[PDB]
């Protein structure tokens, strides 16, 4: 074992990273490795400006190291040619250097020199050369100069960018390009064209690559973005089961583009006891702004037969999307739909047709389960007579879902919901646009949609407002395995001012596998003198 003394503060740091690379109790010298030890500390010394330290040995060993006289700054000398001597980011990185007189550290000089080579990097500056770079070291003096002269030359410009491979039309993909031709060079520019293009869907893979052979001399350069066109059609499947639902599956048939104008198509079904649907999604980009702006086309077909629920609708939707690259959606909705049910003893054939209005967000970092994430849709239906559809009313909807993390190891996940429809007719309403509450996502412990208002005679009516909410924190036991605990609360009721809330709470297991996240909760209605037993839940549970 070996120990330093007469290091006070980051003196004592430093030297100490510096030792524990070499090892310590072991069969080894006493004059050859005592000369390895020393070598160390007098290099942890200079990077910090101690140059001529001293050094001795006693017996355990111990080693009584003294800094001695540090080398200063005498001069941080810095000559600038071309546009950096003008240029903003570069005059800001000048300041950055060691004053006169504070004490030498190595580091900064090299990192200064990183830096200048760094901004050229990024903003275009592709004819930048350093004419000198040297690090004068005086010891008679203890003092160090810097001596730099870095001549960066003129910033490059954008020139045109070629598309090769595509399957999609050229003009599409000129769309996308978030530069002007003749736009000073900016490496992030480079960055955004390359996510544009992969967020289209459209490519299996996409490489920008600036032609410098061209823009030596023009000082323009043009840019070759190669795709490969993305494999025609995908298919993803999904399972899971519940106590109460039993088994489900879903599948999604992707074919992520259709023709040459970037049309897509999905076709997706979820299968249950209970539940079965099928739904069609075709999107057309804008040719102005073909990822933000689109068409959706969406035509879904949809069988409940649960509870006091016996359903089957058809649906058509045309909506209009605005997306942002910030992560926010926007769109106004224009749905028809057709629902056959009988919900208790009541009987209806209800056709709607009804514009919307959507609102929605979704941001994660950290992969399939984030650490950090959040989802928000708010949503507005108005429907009315007046324009054929059979019934007058409006839907409000909210939703939040919150992921958060915190010390690696503690991850908290809260979620909530809100719902109001306003109509004089809800007896015709079809039970798909009314509320109800209990399962997964939305009380866990109560049965999939048990909870609302009933008729006389006892059987399920709906609600025409939902209010639920859930707490759930989440430890990292070891690897990729998780604990789980948490509460959901809400209420399905017609009258906002009498409460029925119903609250279930339970622990659970999470497994970060192969294919994704797979959750497994085990969860019981509290205080529920009327409902009883365990219900549990396994699946590929989202989250957000
Ligand atoms: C009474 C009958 C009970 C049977 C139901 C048991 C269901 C248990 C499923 C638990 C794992 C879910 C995996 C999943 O749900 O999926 C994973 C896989 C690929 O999924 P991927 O994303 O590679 O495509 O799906 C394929
Ligand atoms: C709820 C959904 C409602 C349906 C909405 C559909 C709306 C469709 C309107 C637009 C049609 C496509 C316009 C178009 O561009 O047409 C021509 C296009 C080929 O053009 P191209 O220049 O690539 O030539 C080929 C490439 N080459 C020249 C290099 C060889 O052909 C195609 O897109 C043919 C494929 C289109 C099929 C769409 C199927 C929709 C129905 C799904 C089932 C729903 C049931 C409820
Ligand atoms: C590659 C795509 C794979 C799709 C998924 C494969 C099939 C998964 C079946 C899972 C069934 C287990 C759950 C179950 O028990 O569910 C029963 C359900 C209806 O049973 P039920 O009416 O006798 O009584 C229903 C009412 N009660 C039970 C209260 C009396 O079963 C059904 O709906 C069966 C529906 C079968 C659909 C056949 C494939 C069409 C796919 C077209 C679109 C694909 C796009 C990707
Ligand atoms: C809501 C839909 C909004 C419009 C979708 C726009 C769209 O995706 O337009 C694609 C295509 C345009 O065809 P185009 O001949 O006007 O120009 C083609 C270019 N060229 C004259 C030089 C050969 O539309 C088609 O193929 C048929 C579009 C289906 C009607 C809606
Ligand atoms: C309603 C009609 C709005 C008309 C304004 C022009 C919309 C457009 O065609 O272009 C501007 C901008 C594109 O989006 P941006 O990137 O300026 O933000 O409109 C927007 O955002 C408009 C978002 C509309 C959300 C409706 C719910
Ligand atoms: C925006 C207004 C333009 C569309 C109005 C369609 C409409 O106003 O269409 C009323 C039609 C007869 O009205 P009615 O007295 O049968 O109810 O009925 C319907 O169902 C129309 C079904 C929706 C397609
Ligand atoms: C219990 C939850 C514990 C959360 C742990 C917070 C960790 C530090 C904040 C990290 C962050 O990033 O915090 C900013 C975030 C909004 O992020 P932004 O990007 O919108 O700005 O702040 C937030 O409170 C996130 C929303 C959480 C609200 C859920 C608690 C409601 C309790 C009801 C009873
Ligand atoms: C249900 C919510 C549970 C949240 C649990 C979060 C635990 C986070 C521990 C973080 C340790 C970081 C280690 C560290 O570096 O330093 C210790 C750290 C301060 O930093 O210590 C702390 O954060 C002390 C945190 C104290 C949390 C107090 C929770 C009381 C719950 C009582 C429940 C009673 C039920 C009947
Ligand atoms: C945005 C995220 C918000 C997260 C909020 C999570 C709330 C967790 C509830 C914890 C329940 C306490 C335990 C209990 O057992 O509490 C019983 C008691 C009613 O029992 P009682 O006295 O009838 O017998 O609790 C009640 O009433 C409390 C009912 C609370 C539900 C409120 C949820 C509204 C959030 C939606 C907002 C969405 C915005 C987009
Ligand atoms: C690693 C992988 C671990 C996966 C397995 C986790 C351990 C649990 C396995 C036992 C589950 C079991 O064999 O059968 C399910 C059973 C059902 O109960 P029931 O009332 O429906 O029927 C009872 C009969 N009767 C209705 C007539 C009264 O449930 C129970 O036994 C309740 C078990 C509760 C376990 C709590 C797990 C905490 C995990 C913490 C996170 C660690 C990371
Ligand atoms: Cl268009
Ligand atoms: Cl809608
Ligand atoms: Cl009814």
């Amino acid at each position: 074992r070996l120990q330093v003394e007469g290091l006070s503060g980051q003196l004592e740091k430093n030297v100490r990273a510096q030792l524990s690379t070499i090892e310590s109790d072991e069969v080894t010298p006493d004059r050859r490795f005592r000369a390895r030890v020393d070598d160390a500390i007098r290099e942890g010394l200079k990077a910090l400006g101690y140059y001529q330290p001293t050094i001795e040995f006693d017996l355990v060993l111990i080693a009584k190291v003294t800094p001695g006289v540090p080398v200063l700054i005498g001069g941080t000398d810095v000559v600038l040619r071309g546009g950096a001597r003008t240029d903003k980011d570069y005059l800001k990185l000048l300041d950055t250097r060691p004053a006169i007189g504070t004490v030498l550290n190595q580091g900064d000089y090299e990192n200064f020199k990183k830096s200048l080579t760094s901004i050229a990097l990024r903003k275009g500056y592709f004819d930048s050369e350093f004419t000198k770079a040297q690090l004068g070291i005086a010891l008679g003096l203890h003092k160090a100069f810097w001596d730099i002269d870095y001549n960066s030359g003129e910033r490059y410009r954008f020139g045109h960018v070629t598309f090769e491979g595509s399957q999609i039309r050229d003009e599409y993909l000129q769309n996308l390009v978030p530069f002007k031709e003749g736009d000073e060079y900016e490496s992030k520019d480079l960055a955004e064209l390359n996510r544009r293009l992969s967020a289209t869907g459209w490519f299996n893979s996409v490489v920008v690559a600036p032609q410098f052979d061209k823009a030596r001399e023009t000082k323009v350069l043009p840019l070759t973005g190669v795709v490969s066109p993305r494999t025609e059609n995908t298919i993803e499947t999904g399972v899971g089961y519940s106590t109460d639902v039993g088994p489900r599956v879903k599948a999604t048939w992707k074919k992520p583009w259709m023709n040459s104008y970037g049309h897509s198509l999905t076709t997706s079904t979820s299968i249950s006891a209970p539940e079965q649907t099928l739904d069609f999604s075709y999107k057309m980009p804008l040719l102005k702004n073909p990822l933000e702006q689109y068409y959706l086309v969406q035509g879904g077909f949809k069988r409940t037969d649960l509870n006091d629920t016996e359903s089957d609708s058809t649906t058509l939707v045309a909506s209009r999307y605005w997306d942002l690259s910030s992560g926010w959606q926007r769109a106004i909705n224009l749905r028809w739909s057709l629902d056959h049910f009988t919900q208790g003893e009541i009987t209806n054939t209800t056709m709607l047709f009804y514009p919307g209005v959507m609102i929605s967000r979704t941001r994660s970092r950290g992969g399939l389960m984030p650490t950090w994430g959040d989802s928000q849709r708010y949503s507005i239906d108005y429907s009315n007579t007046a324009w054929g559809s059979d019934v007058d009313f409006s839907v409000f909807q909210a939703q939040n879902v919150w992921i958060r993390t915190l010390y690696d190891r503690h991850r908290f996940v809260t979620r909530g919901t809100l719902g109001w429809i306003e109509t004089g007719d809800f007896d015709k309403v079809p039970p798909d646009l009314r509320f109800f509450a209990g399962g997964d996502r939305s009380i866990r412990g109560y049965k999939y949609k048990s909870i609302a208002p009933k008729y006389a005679n006892g059987d399920l009516k709906g609600a025409s407002k939902l209010i639920t909410g859930s707490l759930e924190y989440q430890y990292n036991v070891t690897g990729k395995w998780w604990g789980a605990v948490f509460v959901d609360s809400g209420e399905a009721v017609s009258d906002i001012r009498r409460s029925d809330f119903k609250t279930g709470t339970g622990v659970g297991v999470r497994w970060e596998s192969p294919v994704g996240p797979i959750k497994l909760d085990f969860a019981v209605p509290v205080a529920d003198k009327d409902e009883h037993g365990l219900q549990f839940y396994i699946g590929l549970g989202p989250e957000l």
